[PDB]
């Protein structure tokens, strides 16, 4: 009875590798292109992806993406559906799914678990649900084996830590809302030195280099903006935004892995 993200956080251990994970908003420019997306990071050295679900309601690049998508009216079951698209050529990579707990309420918390997991999806980012109201859905992921990806920070109290413990599986979600590198060196070790979970730097990743330097010390990194900005900015330009995503996610990726080298 074993996650997909255990499984791959197991071989990246074995392999002696850093997680990277790529997010994009479903339906960001357009629907036709989201699962071709998925395959291209993929392609291009993702290890987990983490697949927005649109909602109005947080960073401004992040905001227009929804804002995009939702102009497509993509909503719970199109998502899914793109999950199950991805799935019939891809079963190994772990899919994330990241939103806010309103769209999930309306669908069902029950019905909106079973056709996750049957679609294939292996876990959720909820950014709006503190560990103080999330014993419902935690109960209820648990049945059909979903994870729940908590978020965690510098400031996240002992309490929140021992609850954290407990019911997270798979990995945590850091963030740290002028901030420089050193600076969050110190605080990540600090609060990785409290966590059970391997402790992902889920902020701040805009380049190779950048990537680079966090992987140093952390576990591994997920790419917020900076593929949607990639993307969008492709489109605009007339260029292919699968090329310059993937080209974007490869620099990082060999960025990455080329730690311990000289």
């Amino acid at each position: 009875a074993m996650n997909r993200i255990d499984k791959t956080l197991e071989k990246l251990k074995a392999n002696r590798k850093k997680m990277l994970s790529p997010y994009i908003t479903a339906g960001d420019p357009y629907p036709e292109l989201t699962v071709s997306l998925m395959h291209q990071l993929v392609k291009s050295g993702a290890d987990v992806l983490e697949l927005g679900i649109p909602f109005s309601d947080e960073g401004p690049v992040i905001q227009r993406a929804m804002e995009r998508a939702l102009a497509h009216s993509i909503h719970c079951d199109d998502v899914l559906n793109m999950v199950r698209q991805f799935r019939k050529t891809d079963t190994e990579t772990p899919v994330i799914l990241m939103g806010y707990l309103n769209p999930i309420e309306q669908y069902g918390y029950d019905l909106f678990a079973q056709q996750a997991v049957e679609a294939g999806v292996d876990g959720t980012i909820l950014v709006d649900l503190p560990p103080e109201e999330a014993d419902g859905v935690s109960r209820v992921w648990q049945k059909h084996g979903l994870y729940s990806i908590y978020l965690c920070s510098p400031t996240t109290s002992a309490e929140r830590m021992n609850y954290i413990n407990q019911h997270a599986n798979g990995y945590l979600y850091y963030v740290s809302l002028a901030l420089k590198l050193p600076e969050l060196k110190a605080q990540y070790l600090q609060r990785k030195a409290q966590s059970k979970l391997p402790l992902m730097v889920g902020f701040g990743i805009k380049t190779p280099e950048m990537a680079a330097q966090v992987a140093e010390f952390a576990d591994g990194v997920i790419v917020g903006a900076a593929l949607i900005n990639e993307i969008i900015e492709a489109y605009e330009a007339k260029k292919d935004p699968l090329q310059a995503s993937g080209a974007l996610l490869s620099s990082m990726r060999q960025a990455i892995d080329n730690i311990g080298s000289m």
